[PDB]
């Protein structure tokens, strides 16, 4: 299993989101740098999120681009984009971002 | 009074108005219906409780949800919206609000 | 199995383990009890439908929640958890998870 | 009724979440541009967090501070900060942004 792992389902359809943009950045400075940027597969999966680099410590951010997401459905959204931050504190262990997505509401865990 | 629920459809970022919303004790055996009512425009029902002084115990409000999507020609995993919670202090203020999507939904404690 | 549940406890980022759930079936305004299980060291049920063919109807998942909480002595909004749910396949899986902290939880149908 | 506010409910507690930081910024073409910040009442609620400048529309974002709210009751949070990042379509209406808050989860959406 990869470090790190996100998934999306979609709250109004009950299935996952698929081909939705999703990019990790890292911490650095007062800024964030750009490690990666995927789509979700058929099954609102990106299983392994982290590019072939090796992971150190630190606050990352996942974004998910659930308004282009909602966009190429005419449908609006309350928000652009989803970012989400936290903490990698132990780079031996597997983080899971998952994203439970509405037009103008959200949630998004620790998953296992 | 004691108990106030409202309804966010977050597919629309709107209330849910015009929602069926029963109140249920829970008895010895099954439970016993208190009340019912529907959301008002704002998605609200400020005053849930009947004309009863509250006991410490376990009661139930259920949306009725299904029949909110269906008017709306929308499919949903839920008939109806069951949320069961305890009052352990009579006279302090519960507030139960439902944040409502066809396939999912959040409830809680609200201020 | 047409039917799986899990648990992920939101204070922790960690699954609800030992969890005990009751699936029911809607039977004439009650509910008549189809299985009960416990939740793995995983916070998962995998297979939570009995060993009978699985029929069309309304059906009840019910997260004994407030039981896990006292264990620990922690208090909870909530004495237990219903989650009610259309079956209109029955070839098809199932799948409800609960996002669960002691004053709020979000439940769906996952994937 | 104010152009933003936000509030925040600890999930954990069924309380509110207070004195919490929270800042607000603007999309400007240069970056992310700091607007204000406040700290929530002991309701765990901002009523107003627009600055005393007229609002335009664009892309916004607020950061709830919540990894400092749980680091001073010795607890950790998967976050070490939420940013919920949202449009303003139409200057003369009101956004609510509520969070409702558990160490590694949490929710957000579009209030009344
Ligand atoms: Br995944
Ligand atoms: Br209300
Ligand atoms: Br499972
Ligand atoms: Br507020
Ligand atoms: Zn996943
Ligand atoms: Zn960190
Ligand atoms: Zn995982
Ligand atoms: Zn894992
Ligand atoms: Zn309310
Ligand atoms: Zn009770
Ligand atoms: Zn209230
Ligand atoms: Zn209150
Ligand atoms: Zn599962
Ligand atoms: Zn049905
Ligand atoms: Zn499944
Ligand atoms: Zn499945
Ligand atoms: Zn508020
Ligand atoms: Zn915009
Ligand atoms: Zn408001």
């Amino acid at each position: 299993q990869n470090i790190l792992s996100v998934h999306i389902l979609n709250q109004q359809t009950g299935k996952p989101a698929a081909d939705v943009t999703v990019t990790l950045e890292k911490k650095a400075d007062n800024g964030w740098l750009q490690l990666n940027t995927a789509k979700t597969d058929k099954d609102g999966r990106i299983k392994a999120l982290w590019p072939e680099q090796t992971a150190t410590t630190g606050d990352y951010r996942v974004v998910f681009k659930t308004g282009d997401y909602f966009k190429k459905q005419n449908l609006e959204s309350f928000f652009p984009e989803i970012p989400v931050e936290f903490h990698i504190n132990k780079v031996n262990e597997h983080y899971h971002v998952p994203l439970l997505l509405s037009q103008y509401g959200y949630s998004t865990y620790r998953g296992s």
